[PDB]
């Protein structure tokens, strides 16, 4: 699996962390943000690995992930 941390630092900042298939899209990601109530809608939250967009449609088996790099950046 992949284990990611989810990270948005501007106010109201969270820092949550959950696993994922690697047969996981990028879209599985913001539906659970959705989930765990951080967003009104989907369509709200952009996902970013290193300044680089993650489109819906990536598998996540198309990230090369690590520890000190599973580090998703949130912006609402």
């Amino acid at each position: 699996s992949v284990h990611l941390t989810l990270k948005k630092i501007q106010a109201p900042k969270f820092s949550i962390e959950h696993d994922f298939s690697p047969s996981d899209t990028i879209l599985q990601i913001k539906q659970h943000l959705i989930s765990e109530e951080k967003a009104s809608h989907i369509s709200e939250i952009k996902l970013l690995l290193k300044g680089k967009v993650l489109h819906d449609n990536l598998f996540l088996s198309d990230l090369k992930v690590t520890p000190a790099n599973s580090t998703i950046t949130v912006m609402i």
